[PDB]
């Protein structure tokens, strides 16, 4: 469904990374369920929030561990719906706010 909201973000799920590539992202211990946010497309949503190498543990306060589950949080907003994100910056726990004016209509 192109017509569905887009962040503009690829992702890694923190459980199926190896142990060295996670000590890279320098968030704390106790963070084991999440997200990390591997590239950001120019233009998109996600530009100017989130960053390469955040950790995204909730998205609209609801806790979040795949990239499936992030999928099933975004496509259930429409287009003009903000989310709200939980997310940690290396040891940094943050939340920012991220208006969807994106579709996926010219993604391929
Ligand atoms: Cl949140």
């Amino acid at each position: 469904q192109v017509e569905r909201p887009a962040l503009g973000i690829s992702m890694a799920g923190l459980s199926n990374l190896p142990s060295d590539v996670i000590s890279k992202l320098k968030i704390p211990s106790n963070v084991t369920n999440g997200i990390v946010v591997a590239s950001i497309q120019s233009g998109m949503p996600a530009q100017g929030k989130l960053k390469k190498y955040d950790v995204i543990t909730k998205v609209d306060d609801k806790e979040v561990a795949s990239p499936s589950d992030l999928q099933s949080l975004l496509y259930g907003h429409q287009v003009g719906d903000s989310i709200t994100v939980t997310f940690y910056r290396g040891e940094n726990k943050q939340t920012i706010t991220i208006k969807l004016t994106k579709t996926s209509k010219d993604l391929a």
